[PDB]
């Protein structure tokens, strides 16, 4: 059989049925004769292609397959890959290379030194030494992306390889099963369980890999048994816990001193599925105060190595959460009391306070809604004001790279057709990957986009005021008409200049059969 | 406290008491005021430094710490690093850099682009952005080297850093424990156990990570329960099984077709602690024959991803071996019958056949001897003729890089003072790291070196003959006097030109209190 | 024709007729049927292979060709590559790779991520995408090594490529001529000349690229016209000026403040063929004093970019030196007076002072001898006491990496059979590449090796004393018998324990027909 035929049989046998892409000449011999059991999803720029695939992979909890054009396409997507690395997203990134005969002379569209291009943002990066090796290299890419800690991988394939004969022993690849569903040995697990059973004032901190594992319900059982307060680790890419459960204490601020203060007085802090810790602002102080010991369970050896404090165990988050939740004793301590509901801030008949926007969303959205956040000055308020009861309900750029939420919302909605997706995106952030709107229109993927228009890079003004940095250029973004941009890409465009208009426009968007953008005038 | 003082406290708290090194100006601020509870082991060239450390780490089953001089020192050791990568050896390699004030002008002894120098032969490679970061970077190095899959790491440190002030919060680093002692979840382990119990004709294949884990006894119990034959995987860097146990079937030849023929008729093949597979010669054919299913247990995701056939599980070898050995049923089939003794080859009163040398070592050496092999044309006969009953009894260059066994034998002997080390090394292989002899002399480490002098690169001549490659230059190495080389570096020098001389020289070497080299005249 | 045939034709047409190597299986298909118009020079370890080739290239002023074994062989040579980078040595380094069909499974002897292995120490590094590309890739390597600034390059070739068919269009590669023999345009060159003519007290500083270009005599003319003192730039790899010419002022100390003080009072300083500057010790101060302007002519953009002061011109050193020498006016100022003769140090009938050794060599050696220096505590005295009248008379490790001079002296002697080579090497330095001696014995290359045995790493003890660094381990190297090491590799061994013995052994060595090692007992 041909390399083309063998590779599509490997893909289907490993459960792949969708290709996310932006095409070019070096990819045509791969894409021709596209099989009837696969679908292709086009986007207009490569940051958007990768963002869409990333949201699909995160929500589906399975690998996503991507096809890009040589160095130009790969390079246009490297900001997107920065986020995917931080979220442990299982992305199989393929890129077409020039014919083997013209690589040496560096013809136009030759990807020079191709395996080095995406580094350091990938787990594995490779160009095969021969056409017959291509199916084996694809098998390696599928398993490197899928094994814990999951992450993006890169395969460059010369366009002349596809029509050649495959290795006849390639069939052994098709049904390979590789497992990393492992947990701590019985003896040492009993030691950890004893340490939790005897803690006087335990606390729990959960990160994005809990939600990726669907370990949310087991972490609820664990926190109930231990009667422990639960926080989400800073700069949170996902939501790992029901936000109105009595044990929940919210999003930790991303500062050294702020976190040591929250943890003071807790004798044992158990961190599950997070780096220790993803700080942001510089807030110098102690990493931990006297009398607190920390124990981290992580799927990633790089996270375990770099923590400046505590013990660590490297294992699968699903397997570990389930074991712990079923082994710990039921403590007779008092259950934590729920956090108070947020205050309703004053709102006049003019521009909307962000707080008003989140309270309105919470009143009106379905219980199984999925939110995405790229409104960078309003994140603390968002986490306080949205009740998220289910897994897979929140996504935020994992490496802080803007251009994620708009495309990712489209892929999430494709993966979860029965759950309404609502992306809350700032006016500055919207521009980075604006062309992704076209894919939602073309494939009728009914995502709702809420644009928070305050006229400025708000979060930057705030950091500057703090730093006392004066006379800084480039902080304001006046003169962008988001309803016209939505029209430009075929997406229905509504406005909200006051509270009554926000309520009406949201009612309509919830009832719509296609995607909808709402431009909100914010203070 | 200084960066110097903090760093030596981190090392001691993590169990390190020995520095393997070759010094220079950029390392003087690290090495000054050397602590009285540490020991420094000097070698005369950097391939020797790293080989010594590598044998010490493999035999001790714990990390080894190395200090080299900038780019020149690091570069001289990069062949050594190739072996260490393939053996999963936990090596912490440090190198001194120029003072930060002269890095930019590229003064003499500046390590340019330092973190890139040792790649791709290391798990992690780094240069800190400030002096106060040095202790944290050293903690990351220690844990990255020690976590499964174990391996070498690299840290570059500007010489002006050591006298600067350390951060008081570095104390949290000292007692961090990180575990990767994990096994497959109960539900999936029970499925595996059922498959082994149901097999009609199972076989087992063991690799070097069994011996690294001290899982040898558990594998013996597993084989006895399943009544299964046991092979060692090809290109073997270590010995994972007692070589005269009735189940033992020997070293697999390092060829695709050869291995599929051996495994014919076996319905389930369980591989533990090996790559699938480390082939050498090109022996094209089937990876497996029909009706053989393969299941691999490996500590290395890179091995699991690249296997061209079978299922895989990524976990700790010690943990998985113990669990399987204790859970499988006792089979009603008959135990394999032991391999017969090899035949004695005819030997006259002149130059020694390799077979005679191995039979003589087997008759005379202690039952707890430790052997090293770098006699490249005689490996199959070595494996047939030495009875190795105990763990930690054999080492061979894991990446096939010559210059390993001579220095490594010195490090193994330093780690295991109560077990006699005997290194069997070819005349060509002896020269790559010849200056290592000095270190055995200076520290009185009583390794025995058996030089197999056939006058040639024998393995190469054999390869050329198979390919019928004619008129190849550089295959012979006449005119080396190994007794004079030994005297040059202060090591006692004996000869063996016939069988009676060999028996006499071996008896003496076994009785000796210092290192001894024996130059053997072989056919 | 085959790739093998076409590649050897390209090599001979581009003037290459010697292969320096250490062989293995991945290289057998390249080395078989070795052509009658080529010669193979074998060395026992790869640091030695590359050092031999490096001395040969430097003395011959032409590229040298190297063949190594996969990653193990390449890695063993990377300290040698560090020096070659700093000396701008035109080295074409080839390494054999596994067959294409087993690269993906990572069989033994697979060079993983091969092109990244030697970085950052090479100008260009590559693995071809097909067998037919191999001749074009070799043509790229040859020209990249030879173009200004010259330097080392790396090519990895799968062993199955050689027997494959070459493209007939590869014939266009054979006679390609590439020139970088350029100089500054006439208008700007006239501006530079007027500045030199108008200077009241000019000085000149020369570096190794003057000697590589054979620009030495043009620099003498320039100095005589301008009536200018001449210094050699610090950490000098070569000698660019006659050491007893009246303008010569000697080797500059490798310190920032030392150099600005030497140049004080000179209104214009012209640097030719050196980095600005290769400092070593940290000697902080002014880069230049206020009344001094500096102008650098260099063949390397990396040198021009990193200079912390002065104007620069990037051009060919031969072409620029000739132009300047013939355009400048004859000044009416006084020619500098010659440095006085060094004083004779007191010497008893016991161990030799280094000064005595150099005075004796100067008295007895031919006027066209070639010296190599790896006696690291004696360099300043060597430069004062040896009259070197001719080009190509001195070599010193360009990156400070020990293990250069012993092999390089063999390659220089191979390149210049009618000039006596005398390598002055310390007892510590001798061990790094000791096995190189065998190549001098086997090919009867009559280098004289003078071992300076002071029992210690002397330069390190000096550096430690300056730092007041105490309790430093590893500074002494007792117990090495260099006459026995010489005998081990077949090289005649003489001793010199006092002045009368030194005079005798030198007279003998000068008369010898093979290589000779003299072990000198120094203070
Ligand atoms: C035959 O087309 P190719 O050789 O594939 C292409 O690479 C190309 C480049 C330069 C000149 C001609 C074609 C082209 S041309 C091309 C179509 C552009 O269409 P557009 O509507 O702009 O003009 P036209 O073709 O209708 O006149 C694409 C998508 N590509 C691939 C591509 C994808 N993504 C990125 C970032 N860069 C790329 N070059
Ligand atoms: C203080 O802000 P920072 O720490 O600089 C920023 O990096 C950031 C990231 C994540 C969370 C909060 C801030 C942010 S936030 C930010 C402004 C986004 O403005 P937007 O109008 O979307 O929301 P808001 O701030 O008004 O509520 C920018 C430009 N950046 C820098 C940036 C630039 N270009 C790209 C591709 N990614 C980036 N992150
Ligand atoms: C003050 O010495 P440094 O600045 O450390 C050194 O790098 C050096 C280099 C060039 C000139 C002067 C010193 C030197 S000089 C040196 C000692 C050589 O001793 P040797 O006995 O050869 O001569 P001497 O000093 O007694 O006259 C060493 C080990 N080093 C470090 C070093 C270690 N390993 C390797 C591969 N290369 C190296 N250069
Ligand atoms: C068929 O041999 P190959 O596949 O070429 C070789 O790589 C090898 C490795 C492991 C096992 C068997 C052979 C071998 S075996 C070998 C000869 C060693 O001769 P020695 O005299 O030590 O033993 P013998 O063969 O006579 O019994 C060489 C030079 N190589 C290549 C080589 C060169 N330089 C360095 C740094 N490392 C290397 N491995
Ligand atoms: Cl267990
Ligand atoms: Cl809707
Ligand atoms: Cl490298
Ligand atoms: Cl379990
Ligand atoms: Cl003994
Ligand atoms: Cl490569
Ligand atoms: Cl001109
Ligand atoms: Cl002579
Ligand atoms: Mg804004
Ligand atoms: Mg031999
Ligand atoms: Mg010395």
């Amino acid at each position: 059989a041909s390399v083309h035929g063998t590779t599509y049989e490997l893909l289907r046998r490993q459960g792949i049925d969708t290709v996310f892409g932006n095409p070019g000449s070096n990819e045509l011999p791969f894409l021709k004769d596209f099989p009837e059991d696969f679908r292709y999803i086009l986007a207009l720029q490569e940051a958007c292609v990768v963002g869409i695939a990333d949201g699909y992979a995160q929500a589906s909890r399975k690998p996503a397959f991507i096809n890009l054009h040589s160095a130009a396409g790969t390079g246009n997507a490297m900001g997107a890959l920065s986020n995917a690395w931080n979220s442990h997203s299982p992305l199989i990134v393929t890129a077409g290379q020039q014919t083997r005969a013209m690589i040496g002379v560096e013809a136009l569209l030759t990807n020079v030194d191709a395996a080095n291009l995406p580094r350091p943002l990938v787990k594995w990066s490779y160009e095969p030494a021969s056409a017959a090796e291509v199916p084996h290299a694809m098998s390696r890419a599928i398993h490197m992306a899928s094994m814990a800690p999951q992450g993006p991988v890169y395969l460059s394939v010369p366009y002349d390889d596809w029509d050649k004969d495959a290795d006849p022993q390639s069939h052994h690849l098709f049904d390979r099963h590789v497992s990393s569903s492992v947990r701590l040995n019985d003896q040492d697990l009993d030691i950890l369980v004893k340490a939790l059973n005897s803690a006087s004032n335990p606390a729990i901190v959960l990160g994005p890999d809990v939600d990726a594992a669907n370990a949310n319900a087991d972490c609820v059982m664990l926190a109930e048994r231990l009667k422990a307060p639960v926080w989400v680790a800073p700069s949170a890419p996902r939501c790992p816990f029901p936000t109105r459960h009595p044990c929940f204490r919210g999003l930790m601020p991303a500062g050294i001193a702020a976190i040591s203060q929250l943890l003071e007085g807790h004798d044992v802090v158990l961190v599950i599925g997070a780096p220790v810790f993803r700080y942001h602002q510089y807030d110098p102080g102690q990493y931990l105060k006297p009398g607190t010991r920390l124990i981290s369970v992580t799927c990633d050896p790089l996270e375990a190595a770099r923590a400046p404090m505590g013990d660590a165990i490297v294992a699968d988050i699903g397997a570990m959460a389930s074991a712990l939740a079923n082994l710990v004793e039921e403590s007779s301590r008092q259950l934590p009391t729920a956090a108070p509901e947020p205050a309703k801030v004053d709102q006049d008949a003019g521009r909307l306070h962000p707080e008003t926007v989140f309270d309105t969303l919470n009143d009106m959205a379905p219980e199984n809604a999925i939110y995405l956040n790229e409104s960078t000055s309003t994140t603390a308020q968002m986490w306080q004001r949205l009740n998220m009861r289910n897994p897979g309900s929140y996504y935020f750029c994992a490496a802080g790279g803007l251009g994620f939420a708009l495309p990712a919302a489209i892929g999430v909605q494709l993966a979860e057709p029965e759950r309404q997706v609502i992306a809350v995106i700032g006016d500055g952030s919207a521009n980075y990957s604006i062309s992704a709107l076209w894919t939602a229109a073309q494939y009728n993927i009914p995502t709702i986009f809420v644009i928070m228009n305050n006229g400025t890079y708000g979060a930057l003004r705030w950091f500057a005021g703090v730093l006392e940095a004066e006379n800084v250029p480039g902080l304001d973004v006046p003169g962008i008409d988001f309803r016209a941009l939505a029209k430009g890409y075929g997406v229905q465009a509504l406005k909200a200049d006051n509270l009554e208009q926000l309520k009406g426009s949201l009612q309509e968007a919830l009832s719509a059969k296609g995607p909808v953008l709402i431009e909100v005038s914010t203070v």
